């Protein structure tokens, strides 16, 4: 229906929609920078979502399983730490001028000492035209990103680079998995652990959160 | 830019959009009813295409690719006629109203017997609110697809069933193509060969295609 749906957007109030396919008929996945919401072909009905499929024994997430593939779309565009022995791969949506931001990625060493690697998306808590996604754009900009990010968690000035990359991307995705706060810890399943925890609960909790839901 | 976008479209005159990544930075793939578009973030410059990447050796066409992953996504919808001995798979974008289209359809044994395998997508000349759409949106949505289009094309009386498949996504992809006529036929490598060769010369055709562009 598929220009009707963006006359529906222009009376919702929508800026940087996207339009996805639905598995249901006569539908479909439309991301904002608000979340997932599902649209009739003929843009008259919304509903808010999360969608599930349940032709098979379990229910399983669709909108979730969509998000995990933009998740992975968008690694390239991530600053790694790597731990040295892998147990652990989280996603971080942070933001350069939050202060448990700045705890957690003073503790990276403990992090990575303890198997858990981390990868940085940007997520400015102050929105999209704001200081913060200046000053990440310039970060996510640089030959090295990671050297960036830690300069400038520091304190130290570092003239900002410019590329294509698209904080606002970042940001929508964050929006869309849930995440209202940073830093926000998205696990391999797409599972968000709002705020903050501390290097050792958090490798007891992907430990226990492995334990639970490996599949026997 | 992406609201902007279909701002510009309603003006263009546009129907069907849908928006799709691109690999040149500030652009976006615009897949229209008309064609495929390459337009700027904010909307204000448009690009007829096609698009070519040469990070390499030779010119890749990237919109091409784009669409052969389009026509692979509708496999599922494909009347398909296997060759009992698979030399070669041809998709012909076929309309049950055109004269070629019954006399290659008559043949189709012929083809078979050379190993060629014919996978139809619909496409009517008449555009999409057309009565060969609709009897067309008929045949795809049969229990079986092969059955009510050979009853069709044979001048039988077949009671319309109803399905979610839209003969205006196959159509869209046709015109994509360059489809400007049935029965037109796509080969694997994503080439438009415009009308109608008799089975014998559609083999010796792809036998000489296949040699030419095999990669040694």
């Amino acid at each position: 229906d598929d220009a009707a749906i963006q006359q529906t957007l222009a009376k919702m109030g929508i800026k940087s929609s996207d339009i996805q396919p639905a598995p249901v008929a006569g539908m479909k996945t439309v991301l904002t920078n608000s979340g997932v919401l599902y649209i009739t072909d003929d843009g008259k009905h919304i509903i808010q979502g999360p969608m599930y499929d349940v032709s098979g024994t379990a229910p399983v997430n669709v909108t979730n399983k969509m998000l995990l593939k933009q998740l992975n779309a968008l690694e390239k565009e991530m600053i790694v730490y790597k731990a040295p022995q892998e147990k652990h791969v989280i996603t971080v949506f942070t933001d350069i001028t939050c202060g448990y931001c700045h705890k957690l990625h003073e503790q990276m060493a403990d992090y990575n000492a303890l198997g858990i690697t981390v990868r940085y998306l940007a997520f400015p808590r102050q929105g999209l035209d704001s200081d913060a996604e200046k000053e990440m754009k310039a970060i996510w900009c640089a030959k090295d990103k990671n050297k960036a990010f830690d300069d400038v968690m520091a304190g130290k000035s570092v003239a900002p680079a410019s590329c294509d990359v698209d904080i606002a991307d970042h940001y929508a995705l964050g929006v869309q998995l849930g995440v209202s706060g940073t830093p926000a810890v998205v696990l391999s399943n797409g599972t968000l652990v709002p705020g903050y925890q501390p290097p050792k609960e958090m490798k007891e909790f992907l430990d226990e959160h492995q334990k639970m839901t490996s599949g026997k």
